[PDB]
């Protein structure tokens, strides 16, 4: 998908920065020339926010024609209070950029957009990619967290991934390979990690029965590309073990949970504190 493209581009320019430089500060440029392609965007700027929510007036990047940001403008203030995506619809647009947890990091400010696409389907769109951008900034934190790299970054894709369903609708699938045979187990997680693609991520734990289990992130993923993704699964497993082989005789056990606001809220953890035998140490958030 186009936006998993320009996700997976955003995230490599931010492993790619050189390390002493402030994220937001290197990026804005590319940051506000996201959010301008996938809004129609003509006229707009991307300034700082504050920890007490307040935005600072020196515009780290701008598009068109962009006027200053004045004192307390109603749909900057309004946006900045509720930490939602606000228009003057019913000075066009104000978009946040909200991490996982809630913190405003930035404000998209939009003076002119074509009408055309001033409508609720590009509103989504913005708020979509304001928030896993959000998200990507936020990687300069987790030097200061005891987890785990891979447990930090599976935390937060996963609450993101809960989010974007159920405020957009947006798909996403979890696996978990309960690997059950102790003889085909290393070989078989390491040919899971090594199938690792995109925005995929993964954990590797143990259960209560000691067994291995990966844990499988899909975001930003249909159904029918979950599907695919398995259906990429079978042939790499071919091609490492037997033709005579499946999965399933390697003692691999597939269980899947899609993402999804239909689904009860205390579905994800039957699925993994007792389907999976796992525990709230090993995931959180
Ligand atoms: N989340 C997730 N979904 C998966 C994975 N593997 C397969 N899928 C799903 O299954 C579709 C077909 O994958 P494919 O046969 O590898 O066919 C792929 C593959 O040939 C190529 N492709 C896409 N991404 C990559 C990549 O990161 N590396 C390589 N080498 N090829 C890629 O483009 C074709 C279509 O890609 P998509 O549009 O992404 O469509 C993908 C995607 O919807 C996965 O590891 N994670």
């Amino acid at each position: 998908q186009s936006l998993r493209s320009s996700l997976l581009g955003l995230r490599q320019l931010l492993r790619e920065l050189p390390g002493d430089e402030a994220p937001l500060d290197a990026l804005a440029e590319t940051v506000l020339a996201l959010l301008a392609q996938y809004g129609s965007l003509r006229i707009a700027g991307l300034y700082r926010v504050r920890y007490d929510r307040t935005p600072e007036p020196q515009p780290l990047a701008t598009l068109g024609e962009m006027p200053a940001l004045d004192a307390d403008d109603l749909l900057v203030r309004t946006c900045l209070e509720r930490g939602e995506l606000v228009s003057v619809r019913q000075a066009a647009v104000c978009v946040p950029l909200v991490d996982t947890d809630g913190r405003i990091l930035a404000l998209l400010a939009v003076e002119q957009m074509p009408f055309f696409v001033f409508n609720e389907r590009t509103f989504s769109l913005l708020a979509i990619l304001a928030g896993h951008i959000a998200d990507l900034l936020q990687s300069d934190r987790r030097a200061l967290q005891l987890a785990d790299i891979d447990a930090q970054r599976f935390s937060q894709y996963l609450k993101r991934s809960l989010l974007d369903a159920r405020d957009h609708g947006l798909p996403a699938c979890l696996y978990a390979f309960e690997l059950t045979d102790a003889r085909y187990g290393e070989e078989v997680q390491r040919l899971l990690e090594g199938s690792q693609r995109g925005l995929d991520v993964q954990l590797r734990l143990r259960n209560d029965e000691g067994r291995r289990v990966l844990l499988v992130l899909l975001p930003l993923t249909s159904a029918e590309g979950s599907q695919g993704y398995l259906q990429r699964l079978r042939i790499l497993f071919a091609e490492r073990f037997g033709q005579a082989r499946e999965l399933e005789s390697l003692g691999v056990r597939i269980r899947q949970y899609e993402l999804d606001a239909g689904n009860d809220r205390q579905a994800l953890g039957h699925f993994l504190f007792n389907e999976c035998g796992l525990n709230d140490q090993q995931v959180a958030i």
